[PDB]
């Protein structure tokens, strides 16, 4: 159903995973990503625009980093009711699609802060699993909508953060 070049996004990154927006946006779930480093990708921090809003954060480099893609609508969240899939790699290669109903967005206290989110339920995720995105179509067209931050102990609920 995604096709290849939308897996091709989701990158290996810090203790988990982000997602490629565009050639010059990338976006991941905050906690995962590195902290003490002076470079991401290969490119000095005073070169990339950051923002950080609760568990989700977007980076925006100063060139062209995946100019095989083409840029996607970033959602701030989505409505009640939409399916997602949540496009989780691991680390041995395999592809774990997963399709998930959304709640609304909602506050979840999340490693000591309240941030935005939103709960999925699966219409098997591990924590290595966080900053997969979570993406659904808009006619013909891709939109991604969040980033996986959370899931329940019991496991049949997820939580995707997103931008505030």
């Amino acid at each position: 159903m995604a096709p290849p070049t939308l897996w091709s996004r989701v990158t290996k990154f810090g203790s988990g995973w982000g997602f490629w927006v565009s050639p010059t946006v990338f976006i991941t779930t905050t906690h995962v990503v590195p902290t003490g480093v002076k470079e991401f990708f290969g490119e000095p921090l005073s070169s990339i625009a950051i923002h950080q809003a609760g568990e989700f954060t977007q980076f925006r480099f100063s060139k062209k980093m995946r100019p095989d893609l083409t840029g996607m609508v970033l959602e701030e969240g989505c409505p009640e009711g939409t399916v997602c899939s949540v496009l989780i790699k691991r680390d041995s290669g395999e592809l774990l699609p997963l399709a998930v109903r959304m709640g609304a967005i909602a506050s979840m206290r999340i490693q000591g802060r309240l941030v935005h989110g939103q709960s999925g339920m699966l219409l098997g995720t591990i924590p290595g699993d966080c900053g997969a995105p979570y993406v659904h179509k808009r006619g013909n067209d891709w939109v991604v909508c969040g980033v996986h931050a959370a899931a329940t102990k019991s496991g049949n609920t997820v939580v995707c953060a997103v931008q505030a």
